[PDB]
């Protein structure tokens, strides 16, 4: 059974709830030891020893992914941790509706977040990759990143450098034995509103109920496992069939 | 015909030379006053001029795109000039392979001046554009907004999100009476199939005019490869 992250050592960002927990949790029952982190180093730290009271290896650490002096202290302190580095999870970012006219401040920090920030600690980890034999990237982008709606200017069009980003640099790392991915988030059910709300959503919804953030970690899993070594470079939805429209 | 630019004044970045050249001196030929701008204000001066020389109504301006006081005045001098705005034309712009190992400001770089300058004209055209009763926003994209190759990181990714840029904020502006499209040019004869010849900045220059037309009246958020059919 190929889906599994035996000796792996995965960094994980922005990972003390939701899809990032999830995405830790999962890849340390799979065998891989997980350096947590988020911007608040509690949080980070309670995952890392929910996964080490469940029988895994973990460390927690705060580090806010657009500040270098932090990502190079993840990268470090993996390494001090573990020895090396084979997997990297970008599931830190942010954002969401903003007016057209919102300050290019707002506009500009989307990017810083949601763009540069994998980017250089993709570049960060890679050499560590390669000389660990190879490894493999994974980007939480979204939805926003193909759909067109109104307020998107920020977050769609960062989204979408993102997906694009996935695609291209699976050429430029593949020689490094790098594979990168991406996944696409749906209607996750975040630990939210009435029964009278979710029974109208779920009339639009093909399978008839929303997501769990383990549905976005079996992906998640899946696409760093060795089970998905010929899949590099792709973005894969994850939204049980989308919405009627 | 539909396939004119009359009543229409139409700001042109990056129009010194080659497509963004052809798109002004096309847009003034079809009867819209040009404000045409680039980083050299000479050369900006010199398109001006042939398209006056030539029978049309245009200025020419030096505009940074990356520089807010140089956007700022741009807006202010088509406004002076012709006294309003209808037409944005976003092609300034650069880039192109680097390394993946690139520095942090090359990468952030090929933002700024891909994609956050362009918004940022965007947001200042628009008020001006509803207040005279509609316009077109145009973004010179590129091919690599949807292609797929090595050593394309910054590049492609600005492009991609002029692109989609492109898609989404045609639902704020579209309320306004702003329509918004972008060209990915493809296989241009830059002086730097389907056909005994390569493609010309005229080829280009022809879409953005359609695209900019009342011809396009019902056309927004879409993105035009101009190409002669190679792609993939």
């Amino acid at each position: 059974s190929p889906f599994h992250l035996n000796d792996a050592v995965a960094i994980v960002t922005g990972a003390a709830a939701g899809i990032g927990r999830a995405i830790a949790g999962t890849f340390a029952k799979a065998g891989a030891s997980v350096v947590v982190t988020d911007l608040k180093s509690e949080g980070a730290e309670a995952v890392a020893a929910a996964i080490r009271q469940a029988g895994g290896k973990a460390i927690g650490l705060e580090c806010n992914v657009t500040d270098e002096q932090h990502r190079e202290a993840v990268i470090k302190a993996a390494l001090d941790q573990f020895g090396k580095i084979t997997v990297l999870v970008n599931n830190a970012g942010g954002g969401g509706p903003k007016p057209f006219d919102m300050p290019m401040s707002d506009f500009e920090w989307a990017f810083k977040l949601n763009l540069f920030s994998l980017f250089r600690l993709s570049q960060l980890a890679a050499p560590h990759m390669q000389k660990a034999g190879g490894g493999a990237i994974l980007n939480i982008s979204s939805m926003a990143g193909e759909n067109t709606n109104v307020r998107m200017a920020s977050y769609g069009s960062s989204k979408a450098a993102v997906n694009h980003l996935t695609r291209n640099i699976a050429f430029d790392v593949g020689p490094m034995g790098i594979r990168v991915n991406a996944i696409a988030p749906g209607a996750i059910k975040t630990d939210v509103l009435t029964p009278e709300i979710e029974r109208a959503i779920l009339k639009h919804k093909p399978l008839g109920r929303l997501g769990e953030a383990q549905d976005i970690a079996n992906a998640a899993l899946f696409l760093c496992s060795p089970a998905a070594a010929w899949i590099s470079g792709q973005v894969l939805t994850v939204s049980g069939g989308g919405v009627q429209e």
